[PDB]
């Protein structure tokens, strides 16, 4: 099965998922000097006040904090988006070292991790149908750098002991994802894909310019997770990121000058 190891990592994925070499794959490098400011891009609207988190799951390649997406409770709208996109889950990608871990890069700079807040277009009725559509998903990507702690992340860090291994889940209610957002909503946007198999080309990427800072202790706790199941040989869940893919026939747009 696919993974992030030597024999099943990103360079292998195309054998089971040929779209890996497609025309709108993610992540990409964001060349800040060639991104074009688009004055017609609307401000992003992030409406998370009624978000209802349900649980947290180690799925063998990341941990997902899952939300009730059966009503319009936590939605993303505006920006490059037409219509309303509902929050279904968030997860992170991170490194074995503070010098790598993000999937998008900024002028080739790698951050220590990257948060993906995953939303699906309500016109398609559920996530599974949405991923089959070119405008099915909107993923808000936020870079993490190591420095000061992010207090709003700590409840996530502290439950990771309970989901160390693949397939473990824990109740995780009343978590407020507003505590993971930077001050500014300035962003870059482009059409791309999921960054894990099945690599479907269904994502409008909205990548925030401003990173959040997390502490070294916080990211160290991410690195104690396991890719394996309980009772299987221990392999630390680190470097669960795909490298940058060719931009091909795409232009990254900026919401800011
Ligand atoms: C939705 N995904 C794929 C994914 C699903 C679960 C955990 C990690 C990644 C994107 S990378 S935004
Ligand atoms: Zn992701």
């Amino acid at each position: 099965h696919w993974g992030y190891g030597k024999h099943n990592g990103p360079e292998h994925w195309h054998k089971d998922f040929p779209i890996a070499k497609g025309e709108r794959q993610s992540p990409v490098d964001i060349d800040t000097h060639t991104a074009k400011y688009d004055p017609s891009l609307k401000p992003l609207s992030v409406s998370y006040d009624q978000a209802t988190s349900l649980r947290i799951l180690n799925n063998g390649h990341a941990f997902n904090v899952e939300f009730d997406d059966s009503q319009d409770k936590a939605v993303l709208k505006g920006g490059p988006l037409d219509g309303t996109y509902r929050l279904i889950q968030f997860h992170f990608h991170w490194g074995s070292l503070d010098g790598q871990g993000s999937e998008h890069t900024v002028d080739k700079k790698k951050y220590a991790a990257e948060l993906h807040l995953v939303h699906w277009n309500t016109k398609y009725g559920d996530f599974g149908k949405a991923v089959q559509q070119p405008d099915g998903l909107a993923v808000l990507g936020i870079f993490l750098k190591v420095g000061s702690a992010k207090p709003g992340l700590q409840k996530v860090v502290d439950v990771l002991d309970s989901i160390k291994t693949k397939g473990k889940s824990a109740d995780f209610t009343n978590f407020d994802p507003r505590g993971l957002l930077p001050e500014s909503l300035d962003y870059w946007t482009y059409p791309g894909s999921l960054t894990t198999p099945p690599l479907l080309e269904c994502v409008t990427w909205i990548v925030l310019k401003e990173p959040i800072s997390v502490s070294s202790e916080q990211v160290l706790k991410f690195r104690k997770l396991n890719f394996n199941g309980e009772g299987e040989p221990e392999e630390l869940m680190v470097d669960n990121w795909r490298p940058a893919q060719p931009l091909k026939n795409r232009q990254i747009k900026a919401s800011f000058k």
